[PDB]
C-alpha cells in the first residue's frame, strides 16, 4: 500500500531548479547529506542524556557510506533520531517552504547552489547527482518507512516491508548516468576529507569486493 502526495510548490521548484540547471559543483551534495546525518545523531545523543532507554533500538552512533556500482546507488546510513511518518508527510515538509522561498531568493541575489546548508534544505542537494532518491527511515515512536522521490513535483511514502533496521535514516541516492564518480573510492575519500572533516561522528566508507 502506497501513498502519493504532491510537493509543496516551492519545494517542487527548487529541485526542478537543482536538477536542470547547469553547475558543476555537485560533490556538496554528499556535505549536505552527512552534515544531515551529523543533526540526526545529536538530537538521538542529547535525548539519551535524559533517558538512556531511546538507544535501546541502537547504541552505537555513526555515519556509513555504501557505494554500490551494480545497482548505481550511493547509500548514507546513520544511526540518529529517524524521522515519523508525520516527517514526511507534514512535518519536516513544513520546514522547508521557508527555507526553500529564501533560497531562491538569494540564489537571484548573487548566492549559489553551494550555500544550500545555510537555509535548511540541503537534502535536495542530493538530486545534483542523483535521478532518484529511496529514503528508509526509523523512529523509536513510529513504524519503519520507506521515502522516494524522482522530483516531478510528486513524492510516495509506503510502510517499509524490508531489513529492520532499529534506528536511523538510509538515503538510497539512485545516481545519474554521468554522476558514477561519487561511486568510487578515491573520490569520496577526498570530498569527505575536503568537506565532512570536522565531524564528531565516524564515517566509514564501505569498500566493495
Ligand atoms: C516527505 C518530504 C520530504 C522532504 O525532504 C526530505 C528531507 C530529508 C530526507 N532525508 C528526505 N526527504 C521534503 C518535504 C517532504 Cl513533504
Amino acid at each position: 500500500e502506497v501513498e502519493t502526495f504532491a510537493f509543496q510548490a516551492e519545494i517542487a521548484q527548487l529541485m526542478s531548479l537543482i536538477i536542470n540547471t547547469f553547475y558543476s559543483n555537485k560533490e556538496i551534495f554528499l556535505r549536505e547529506l552527512i552534515s544531515n546525518s551529523s543533526d540526526a545523531l545529536d538530537k538521538i545523543r542529547y535525548e539519551s542524556l535524559t533517558d538512556p532507554s531511546k538507544l535501546d533500538s541502537g547504541k552505537e552512533l555513526h555515519i556509513n557510506l555504501i557505494p554500490n556500482k551494480q545497482d548505481r546507488t550511493l547509500t548514507i546510513v546513520d544511526t540518529g533520531i529517524g524521522m515519523t511518518k508525520a516527517d514526511l508527510i507534514n512535518n519536516l515538509g513544513t520546514i522547508a517552504k521557508s527555507g526553500t522561498k529564501a533560497f531562491m531568493e538569494a540564489l537571484q541575489a548573487g548566492a549559489d547552489i553551494s550555500m544550500i546548508g545555510q537555509f535548511g534544505v540541503g537534502f535536495y542537494s542530493a538530486y545534483l547527482v542523483a535521478e532518484k532518491v529511496t529514503v528508509i527511515t526509523k523512529h523509536n515512536d513510529d513504524e519503519q518507512y520507506a521515502w522516494e522521490s524522482s522530483a516531478g513535483g510528486s513524492f510516495t511514502v509506503r510502510t517499509d516491508t524490508g531489513e529492520p533496521m532499529g534506528r536511523g535514516t538510509k538515503v538510497i541516492l539512485h545516481l545519474k548516468e554521468d554522476q558514477t564518480e561519487y561511486l568510487e573510492e578515491r573520490r569520496i575519500k577526498e570530498i569527505v576529507k575536503k568537506h565532512s572533516q570536522f565531524i564528531g561522528y565516524p564515517i566509514t566508507l564501505f569498500v566493495e569486493k
